[PDB]
């Protein structure tokens, strides 16, 4: 159960965002409306929301999921693999002394990791492996879950260039696999889910206090978890998928 959840807005240097697509630039003002929805989403998920302004400096600073991972026992401050997001993690370190006093911890250079790399299974983390998040990273990473109690082992990584973009814990054993994913060993004891090629985005979605908030336009995955008995939320993202961002990407929850 998660009790809060800490959002960025959108900045305009948003349109020139890490993309690795052809999906077009995204558009500032239908992003900065998206963004509204997602929010109010949120609102009506027992939670209190910690919205921080948007910084110029950092096009991708709305994606606060990889800046930090917020654990029951600590948060760590990550180190970005992409250079343009690094200071991202000092912007909001004050935010999350706030939430974690005394209980901080970051990872140091040569390694790197972006929380977007790891799905929080109970009090196992799954780290994969990615450009992003390299072999030191995550091995400081273990090191500091395994201080506070806490494990994470990784996986390997094949097509997907970061770990939730073809999975989703929503809690209750069910996972939503795509791609891949779907028949990697690791996650056999799960109630895999099956996220169908065209619909292989909405691969990325969270589960927030029973209530689980997906992508708008993938009816197929979509019912499947309604099928669940989940209360299902959608919101287009669209214009963060233009950046490879997506529901998961947008907010830290704990």
């Amino acid at each position: 159960m998660f009790k809060h959840i800490i959002a960025r807005t959108p900045a305009r240097s948003l349109v020139d965002g890490l993309t690795s697509s052809h999906l077009g630039k995204p558009d500032y003002a239908k992003a900065l409306e998206q963004h509204n929805a997602y929010i109010r989403a949120l609102q009506t998920c027992d939670v209190d929301i910690t919205l921080l302004p948007p910084d110029e400096r950092f096009p991708d600073s709305v994606f606060v999921e990889d800046p930090v991972l917020c654990t029951s026992r600590c948060a760590i401050i990550t180190r970005p693999g992409a250079e343009s997001r690094r200071g991202e993690t000092e912007i909001i370190e004050e935010t999350v002394q706030r939430f974690y006093p005394g209980k901080v911890e970051r990872i140091e250079a040569p390694g790197t990791v972006e929380a977007g790399d790891i799905m929080m299974v109970g009090d196992h983390f799954y780290i994969g492996e990615s450009a992003r998040t390299n072999a030191e990273g995550a091995r400081q990473m273990i090191a500091i879950l395994e201080k506070h109690g806490l494990s994470g082992s990784v996986v390997r990584l094949e097509k997907v260039l970061g770990l939730k973009t073809g999975l989703a814990y929503l809690e209750h054993n069910n996972l939503l696999a795509a791609g891949e994913f779907v028949s990697k060993p690791e996650f056999q004891d799960f109630n895999i889910i099956e996220i169908p090629e065209e619909e292989s985005y909405a691969a990325n979605c969270i589960w927030v206090n029973e209530r689980v908030i997906m992508p708008a336009g993938y009816p197929r995955t979509r019912e499947k978890i309604a099928r669940l008995g989940y209360r299902v939320i959608e919101v287009d993202t669209s214009e963060y998928r233009k950046i490879d961002g997506g529901v998961s990407c947008m907010s830290l929850r704990f």
